């Protein structure tokens, strides 16, 4: 019974109250819906930041640069965050957003193959530049929220150009929340190497009946915001729309 005006006002208020500017794009079948407090962000380009780990993992597994059980050993050097000072599989590194592990994977893939594969998937502006280990953090690779939700839609439905098994293995790494009978698969991003900083949460809800509803949240991370605001706004928005 809830009007579209009320859903739009509610979701906008979640971004307003977090003192940020952002959008969340929802896709139902082929139809995009855009909510939030800065709708024009929907077709603007931002660095993908750690959302690129979804594609990095697909590329590295497909090309035999790692297995899902391989343990990437911590090299013993101090990390930016202490939670990264440990040995990790790709899936554990996905959950911790452990940049160093995915930088190792990118170096195994190498610039030539990485560029070919990013072009082959047609991800964002497709440009990785000359540095195989940081192009998703500081540019030149960029992507819009519409492109991110369409990438999530492709992955959720096994439509990316990788083996089915590769896509299933990466999707298993993305389960972040179980709500009643729904499952939320997503990857966060926080681009601290750019100004303004960008925050992302891109993924999909798998409902109990099996329908998959992709989404992409994109906002501005401000001084002293918590990363959990990305999750909190996303979950509140999905709940307001009755998706979870
Ligand atoms: B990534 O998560 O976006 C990674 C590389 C840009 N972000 S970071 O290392 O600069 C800060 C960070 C963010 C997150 C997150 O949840 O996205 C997790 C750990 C560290």
């Amino acid at each position: 019974h809830i009007s579209s005006q009320q859903h739009e006002k509610a979701i906008k208020s979640y971004f307003d109250e977090a003192q940020t500017q952002g959008v969340i794009i929802i896709k139902e079948g082929k139809n995009l819906s855009t909510y939030g407090n800065a709708l024009a962000r929907a077709n603007k380009e931002y660095v993908p930041a750690s959302t690129f780990k979804m594609l990095n993992a697909l590329i590295g597994l497909e090309n035999h640069k790692a297995t899902t059980n391989e343990i990437f050993k911590w090299d013993g050097k101090k990390r930016t965050y202490p939670m990264w000072e440990k040995d990790m599989t790709l899936g554990e590194a996905m959950a911790l957003s452990a940049v160093p592990v995915y930088q190792e994977l990118a170096r195994r893939t190498g610039l030539e193959l990485m560029q070919k594969e990013v072009k082959r998937v047609n991800f964002g502006n497709t440009n990785i530049g000359t540095q195989v280990d940081n192009f998703w953090l500081v540019g030149p690779l960029k992507i819009t929220p519409v492109q991110e939700v369409n990438f999530a839609d492709d992955l959720a439905h096994n439509r990316l150009p990788f083996k089915l098994e590769t896509q299933e293995e990466v999707k298993k790494m993305l389960l972040i929340k179980e709500v009643n009978g729904s499952k939320i698969y997503a990857k966060s991003g926080w681009g601290m190497g750019v100004t303004p900083q960008v925050g992302w949460l891109t993924g999909w809800v798998e409902q109990a009946n099996g329908k998959k509803i992709p989404f992409s949240l994109n906002l501005e991370m401000k001084e002293g915001m918590s990363g959990s605001i990305r999750n909190e706004i996303t979950y509140k928005s999905l709940e307001n729309l009755g998706i979870i």
